[PDB]
């Protein structure tokens, strides 16, 4: 018998450096986590303990830091190659400045294959991208070989900017005859890494003929066999076994993101490839692993460039500003109510009608907390995090019926930690999550425009009102689609990051709270 | 027969310029009202028309504008004298800047009797003061005599500063000797001109033997027969008939505020000074009655000194910014709200502990709205009608239980325009009016300070609170006795106009809203 030992990572979204315990940046050293540095020190443990080992990435390394803004892939091209990742499967944030933005700084640069079997290229970018990326790749793990196939959600299109010319597939339909083929080379394990998020994963898991593990992303899962080592709450155990249509348990792992958590996972296989047993759990990167001091000299090099955005302080918070996942996209969160603030403030700077009073936010949007902790200090690389999509606050003319339903959509499938939660500014929503989807929304209030001193009345679905939200909702993200189909008007403004940063230096101290903008029956 | 005309003014407070409907600084010129310039026109018409002709003030001259900031009552006693006024009764606000400030600019320039029967000045006091001020006049009008009885609120050492060497007796106790005196005098038409409110005037005119009419202030009551010409809602026909212990009709009148009516009554008197009959009306003082190009000439070369008052602008506002009585007495008003955010803001600009979440401010405080139409231009003039006292905005430390005993006492007595009503910032408060009094709170949720984001939670009476609060009321003002007895520390901060002011030059542009901090059940 023959025992692989997987390593693996997913959605890490620039955080090179070492995070506080939230994965925004380190301040108190002590108590910091990941970065990879850190990771170097844990994989190479692993590496002079277990024979067969595959450090593996199933996707979104692009986006979330200024590394990225500054050095756009360079850095994870460096860094992926100086830990010795041996695969990667594309995620969609690495086509968020476009293919040119992949080609370029990663696909060119990195030193390790760089997988996804259901990408399809077309017309001129085909001879341009051919075997950049790649539907599978045969690794040599000691004396064996394991196969690897890769996939990128089929939604990709819709959630970055991959361009005209890149064909999405069915990721089942496309990964099938990969497999078949790898089977042909009589390469019995075969590991099938990509990013679709968990649901997929467990499908491919359960339909895919051949595929003996999962390694995923996308979801941000956590998966833990136990007690868990820190706040996040495990989705179930890990590994999260699947029984195949064909009958074979496959074990499917995820690592949460941040690069705060490093998979690790032992698979058992017998002469044949067939899995025996395997058993792991993800690895919490914290304080008692030392970061390498060999790495961490090479990422205080690279740090010297991104030190003249934190060198100007914007502005001061002497309260949390909670841009996590668990309450953005749950509840209201201050973090909702600043950004949202910021943007009536800027279109308001400059003003019956031609006024805004309301806003809308997806709380999938917020990336990043900014503790208080830190002398208060607000800087353009705190902001940089939080915001890192360079995108615009936008104008919007809709009708009471199309926010009535952007509303119903913010919390349909309330409770799947999805991003399309609405955090809002000139509104007063009210839930009742025990009604049936499409119908949770028991009180809509929102500001007039149209009277001398503002209050809150009731929406009017006959009425029309102008909305501050971002490009990404106006062009239907988040699966808005009645905001893109339905909307009488449609204007670009500002920049999110400077409509934000303009507001904080306004404001000087900022202290925004949670103040009954959203609440439940 | 014999009839005499009482022209009457009450609580003008320093509006010696026309205003707008709202008695704001008057922009849109065509449709502004009151002033010296046009109630002299009115004035001088009355006299050419009707032979036995009383012009009286009942009290609060003083305070409301930058007249007074700038002039002190200098301008006071010079347009009084102008209109020629015959006689004033002492309101609680001619105390305002103590003793010395109504000596010097009024009681000592003043060429018409200034009254109070129930004032006794004591100890040194007493030979500086002695005769400036009467307890009554002998009034030769025509060929006949009419006594004037004047009095001053009981409750002025609480509403003003007076000092400790006056005396304020009991109205009644003190105004039924004077009268006695005029009966012995054969004075047999007698006047009571005073400063105590609607229900003292109604006391005196039913307790009072030989008081024919009463003619009041403090309360600013609106009385008319009829169908009204303005925005303002009686609380009962002009005159309003008392009928007395000794069984004679007694009218009382009243003439609102801020010079914006002038009271007109006519007595029908018998040879023995009975009252036959009394009808009249309060005059609109519109733009129909012409400003009088003497007296408005005058007016001008007095407000060049202030000019330099609305030379710079501190900000913008958008909206209308209600500081009025109607709205900042009864319910959230968004003046209320803003003056609120600019004192937490002026005490969170330099700070779990040592922050300060909550603000209070009696309704009644705000003297003044702004309006939004004149470009939107905020001067240290608007904001001076707003905040006319020169107070300041103080820390104190609360029970939970001392709060709720406060915000009990703000509706113990809802619907009377009294100003105790609390405008809040950092409190989420819910009253239900058909419960008893005392028991009318039914929700009290504050911001936490003690937490790292802001959040309401219901108020807890065991618990300690910091609110940021006028001076006024940390001593106890409108009745808040628990607040000055309950206190566990009281520190001074800045005064309330430059707090404000501060604030409004940071925010650039403001658009304060009523939001849901008070609501009804
Ligand atoms: O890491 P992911 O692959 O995104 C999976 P997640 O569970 O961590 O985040 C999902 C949430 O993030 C939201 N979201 C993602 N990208 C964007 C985004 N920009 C991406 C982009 C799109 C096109 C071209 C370039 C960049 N803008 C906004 Cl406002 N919201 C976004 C939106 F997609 C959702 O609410
Ligand atoms: O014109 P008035 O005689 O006052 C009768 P009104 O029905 O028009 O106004 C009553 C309201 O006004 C409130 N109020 C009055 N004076 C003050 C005041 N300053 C007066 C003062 C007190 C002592 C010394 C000097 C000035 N400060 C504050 Cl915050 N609130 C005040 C307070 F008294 C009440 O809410
Ligand atoms: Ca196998
Ligand atoms: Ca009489
Ligand atoms: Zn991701
Ligand atoms: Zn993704
Ligand atoms: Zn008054
Ligand atoms: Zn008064």
């Amino acid at each position: 018998m023959w025992e692989l030992t997987i390593l693996h990572t997913n959605d890490v979204h620039s955080r090179l450096e070492q995070t506080s315990e939230d994965s925004s940046k380190c301040v108190d050293a002590s108590r910091c986590m990941g970065g990879v540095a850190r990771l170097f020190t844990k994989v190479q443990q692993i590496r002079r303990a277990e024979p067969n080992v595959l450090l593996l990435d199933a996707g979104d390394q692009y986006q979330g830091t200024i590394w990225f803004t500054v050095y756009k892939g360079a850095e994870v091209a460096h860094f992926m190659n100086a830990l010795r990742y041996d695969a990667m499967a594309l995620g969609n944030h690495e086509f968020d400045n476009g293919v040119e933005g992949l080609i370029e700084p990663l696909l060119k640069e990195a030193k390790f294959p760089i997988l996804s079997a259901n990408i399809k290229a077309k017309g001129p970018l085909a001879s341009q991208i051919s075997g950049l990326y790649l539907p599978y790749k045969v690794l040599p793990v000691g004396d064996e070989v394991v196969g690897i196939v890769g996939y990128t959600s089929k939604e990709t299109p819709f959630l970055s900017n991959p361009g005209t010319n890149l064909v999405f597939e069915d990721e089942i339909t496309a990964l099938q005859p990969e497999v078949d083929k790898l089977k042909t080379l009589n390469v019995n394990k075969i590991i099938a890494l990509g990013h679709s998020g968990f649901e997929m994963d467990k499908l491919i898991a359960q339909k895919v003929r051949g595929v003996d593990v999962v390694v995923g992303g996308h979801s941000n899962t956590f998966l833990y066999t136990g007690n868990p080592p820190s706040k996040e709450v495990p989705a179930g155990k890990y590994p999260f076994i699947v029984t195949s249509d064909d009958g074979r348990k496959v074990p499917v792992v995820q690592a949460y993101a941040f690069g705060k958590y490093l998979g690790y996972l032992k698979i058992e296989f017998d002469e044949r490839g067939n899995v025996i047993s395997s058993h792991g759990n993800p690895i919490l990167l914290d304080s008692s692993i030392p970061e390498d001091p060999s790495i961490k000299a090479d990422i205080n090099k690279w740090r010297i460039k991104l030190d003249d955005y934190s060198t100007q302080e914007l502005g001061k918070t002497i309260v949390y500003l909670d841009g996590s996942s668990q309450s953005c996209r749950f509840r209201e969160c201050n973090m909702g109510n600043l950004i949202c603030d910021a943007m009536i403030n800027n279109n308001l700077r400059h003003a019956f009608w031609n006024h805004v009073s309301m806003c809308i936010l997806n709380g999938g949007g917020i990336r990043s907390p900014i503790d208080e902790r830190n002398d208060g200090t607000i800087t353009w690389e705190n902001l940089a995090a939080v915001l890192p999509f360079g995108g615009t606050f936008d104008l919007v003319q809709l009708k009471g019926s199309t926010l009535k339903k952007a509303f119903e959509h913010s919390v349909h499938r309330y409770g799947q930690s999805t991003g399309e939660f609405l955090q809002v500014g000139g509104i007063h929503v009210v839930y009742d999550l025990s009604r049936k989807p499409g119908d949770r929304v028991v009180k809509l209030d929102v500001l007039c425009t149209k009277c001398r001193v503002p209050s809150y009345d009731p929406l009017k679905m006959d009425e029309v009102y102008k909305v501050i939200l971002p490009n990404f909702l106006a062009n239907g993200g988040d699966g808005f689609q009645m905001i893109k189909d339905e909307l009488l008007r449609h204007d670009s403004g500002d920049q999110d990051i400077n409509v934000v940063s303009t507001y904080i230096s306004k404001m000087k101290v900022i202290y925004p709270a949670v103040e009954g903008r959203i609440k439940f029956s």
